[PDB]
């Protein structure tokens, strides 16, 4: 099909946090089928970030995700044509990010254009203050609604010293065209940073993701 077993990533995200601009640019490269992928990110302007660089990690394509045969694939169905998609993370004391991120085809790559915008991080908390350490491993509830797909996770974003704060991730997913809607269901996920720079302006992400009824 279009979506192949190896398919190489190219990414730009212009991004402004508590209003601080900032460019990325990234390249990588994964296994749709499997539902891992590797994405190697580097800060094009606005280095040093002055805040914790998980609240970017997932901005940086549910097509990336191992699903069973019996679940139709919303996502990797929506190609060549593709799909964007918008969400909303709600933090617990005020921050939020709005992420809008656009997923298109060329060949056996995928090219995305993320714009993102994160506001109101309380300027001592442990987002601009970069005493995050990543997030946990998720369950995201997928379910259509209003003939597009959502989903929704409830996320611990670890603190330094072994805390938390829960962040409400809400994100809509749409398809350029019509593909066949599958039913509720759920996408296990595990995010990771493996390697950085120490100011993050070099940046290595690991993701995997399965679904499952
Ligand atoms: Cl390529
Ligand atoms: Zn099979
Ligand atoms: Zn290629
Ligand atoms: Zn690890």
């Amino acid at each position: 099909g279009v979506i192949k077993p190896d398919m190489k990533i190219k990414l730009k995200m212009e991004g402004n946090v508590n209003g601080h601009a900032f460019v990325i640019e990234g390249e990588g490269e994964g296994k749709p089928y499997d539902g891992t992928n590797t994405i190697n990110l580097e800060v094009k302007e606005g280095a040093p970030l002055p805040f914790s660089y998980d609240i970017l990690t997932t901005a940086f394509n549910r097509a990336f995700t191992k699903y069973p045969d019996d679940i139709p694939n919303y996502f990797k169905q929506s190609f060549p044509e593709g799909y964007s998609w918008e969400r909303t993370m709600t933090f617990e004391d005020k921050g939020i990010v709005k992420v809008k991120s656009d997923i298109s085809m060329e060949e056996d790559s995928f090219i995305y254009e993320i714009h993102l915008k994160g506001e109101n991080f309380p300027p001592n908390g442990p987002v601009m203050q970069k005493k995050t350490t990543g997030w946990d491993a998720s369950t995201e509830r997928m379910y259509v609604r209003d003939g597009v797909l959502k989903g929704d996770v409830k996320h611990k974003l670890l603190l330094e010293g072994g805390g938390h704060h829960r962040v409400d991730f809400k994100t809509i997913y749409r398809a350029k065209k019509a593909v066949k809607l599958p039913d509720y269901h759920f996408v296990d996920h595990r995010i990771e940073i493996l390697n950085h720079d120490k100011d993050y302006n070099k940046v290595t992400v690991y993701e995997s993701a399965v679904a499952r009824n």
